[PDB]
């Protein structure tokens, strides 16, 4: 008997400390004019807490939004490439924080495509086996990684988390067809090769790692990768392009999003965009954007959503989500991060000082 | 129409440098007598290459064993908690090394239960969607993490990789029912909290991290977790315990494996054990053990396998695999690691010196 994973809960956690384009302009040869025109980004958030904490708050909001009890959750996937720790995983920390008993809990790493990978994986696990409710979270603290002397990457990335709760049903809703993949031959153009077990653990300079980033090749391959994936999704599902009501894309560059819509013949005003506020938050982009699309009344019952993402790997993906009946939360959560009496510059102060002094 | 993921290929990669119990005895207050009697471990392997390289060789062997071409692989999961890098993932590095086009590729972290999680995930992905062949790899270089002044953990862990290839079929083979989970309340008893984004990136002492490990509580919870999971698997499948032909367990302690069989009423001689040779290789234990069980003629066509694992999280799992017709490789691979003209003590020399000098 055919089953589905309906998205019944959504939630986000953006940390409060805000790094503006002008803030970056004080310690870097860049400008608000260049950044906003090339990328669309105006602000990003910088976390004063760990990735697991951002993930926990978003999940709390999603659970309240779904009206599910913690004892109903059977599966927790955290999509991240910036986990607090590797032993143990941070899906288990989120589980511990929420008091969810027994659920399967793992971290998934597919970089910026991680939430799509996670939604796909959770959806298939639910359809093929005995998982009735899932929590899928994209959460990142990319500020940990940045080279504060390197303008090419330092202005692109932010911190945050988004979550969904999935509920098993016989109604034809949630993620339908999905096409995810990886173009591995281009792996080297977007990489931090020396954070991980490849790094020299006892070298005192091991913190001063390179963030390889070939913006132009990334731009080109992302358009092509997402584009092809979206076409496969639309083709297999028998949908005309006008039947897509909303695009929820990965938020890496506004011009990538525009080019994607243009080449697919999707009207620009169907794309939800919040990159101006948050920047590229990797695995978090899609579920935050989905959460806010719902908050802002952009999605209607029964809408067809196109999701699309791309990332280091080079990972890629697209998916068709058919929304159900409810675009309103069942409940609200007063869950919050601890207060932060610091600016974004204050938080990055030490890291910036070290990066400049080492150069 | 009901589909299955048959295990058609298996492979392993053990690095050649061998750390004996006596080797550990020279720089640590421990002995071969204590280690072998408490844990069963006599030797472990210490890698001279990165995790991705171990994963690549095992995958190569598995592909040759399955007789599949690299263009047929649709999905690559690497289970690891010791990846070379976080950006990008190492599933993509394995993909790049093998020349596999387009496949979905992600890293999964559920610590020592990672391979079970990965097998489950790949199997459900294949059953519910359009993935025809998968590569699932457990790969670890745990020697990166160890505190060479701490005997409690330094003698338990080794390096290695194991892989399987899965092929979609209508025959009722491969992983059948599976029960995976996580008991998150005991998360703090097995942890390296300060490797990851929680660590101070610019502290020169950030390499001297604690490896928290409460052996006794871990022992007790592992028996109970795996035991309960195995019972659920057996119960749901309508199998009597005598119908299990082989147990392929996680290899963390021989006494855990024995207790598991004892309490389930499974005969001890059905458990495949190689912990004496390799130690605890985390996500790699199960697929290396499976690979060697097949190499050594322990598995017959149509056998029922019980798999069980446990790990940091505390993650846990069990699964029933029904084997198919073939226990022999279709082909062999001459794929090898680069030669290593060093001992295990030679390789660890620098790390050991730093750990001792810092104390
Ligand atoms: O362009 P030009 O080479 O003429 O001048 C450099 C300018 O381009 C901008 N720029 C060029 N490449 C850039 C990059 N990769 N990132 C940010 N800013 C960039 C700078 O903001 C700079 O500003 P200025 O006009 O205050 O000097
Ligand atoms: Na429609
Ligand atoms: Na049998």
């Amino acid at each position: 008997t055919q089953c589905y994973a309906e998205i019944t809960g959504w939630g986000k956690c953006l940390p409060p400390a805000t790094l503006s384009n002008h803030d970056l302009s004080t310690f870097l040869d860049t400008s608000d004019e260049w950044i906003q025109s090339r990328t669309g980004i105006e602000q990003r958030r910088i976390s004063h807490v760990n990735t697991s904490d951002l993930a926990t708050v978003a999940a709390q909001h999603a659970i309240a939004c779904a009206g599910v009890s913690v004892e109903e959750i059977d599966l927790i996937i955290v999509a991240t490439c910036s986990p607090d720790s590797l032993i143990p995983n941070i899906a288990s920390r989120v589980q511990q924080n929420l008091g969810i008993p027994s659920a399967a809990a793992f971290d998934l790493n597919a970089a910026c495509t991680g939430f799509l990978y996670g939604l796909e994986t959770a959806t298939r696990l639910m359809q093929a086996s005995h998982y009735r409710h899932a929590l899928v979270i994209g959460a990142e603290r990319l500020s940990f990684y940045l080279d504060w002397t390197k303008r090419d990457t330092a202005v692109l990335f932010g911190d945050g988390a988004g979550a969904v709760v999935l509920s098993k049903t016989e109604q034809k809703v949630g993620l339908q067809d999905a096409q995810i993949g990886c173009d591995a031959q281009g792996r080297d153009i977007l990489a931090v090769p020396k954070f991980g077990t490849a790094m020299d653990r006892f070298d005192a300079d091991n913190g001063y790692w390179a963030f390889d980033f070939v913006g132009k090749e990334i731009f080109k391959r992302a358009v092509r990768g997402m584009g092809a994936a979206a076409q496969q999704v639309l083709a297999r599902s028998g949908l005309s392009t006008e039947e897509i009501d909303v695009v929820i894309p990965h938020q890496a560059n506004i011009r990538i999003i525009q080019t994607l819509c243009d080449l697919a013949g999707i009207a620009q005003d169907k794309a939800f965009v919040n990159i101006h506020r948050y920047g590229n938050t990797s695995a978090a982009t899609v579920p935050i954007a989905l959460c806010e699309a719902l908050e802002q009344g952009k999605i209607k019952p029964h809408d067809d959503l196109l999701v699309a993402a791309f990332g280091a790997g080079l990972t890629w993906g697209a998916g068709h989500i058919r929304w159900g009946e409810r675009i309103t939360p069942l409940g609200k959560s007063d869950a919050q991060l601890p207060s932060c009496d610091h600016t974004a510059l204050d938080l990055l102060s030490k890291a910036i000082e070290h990066c400049k002094r080492h150069q």
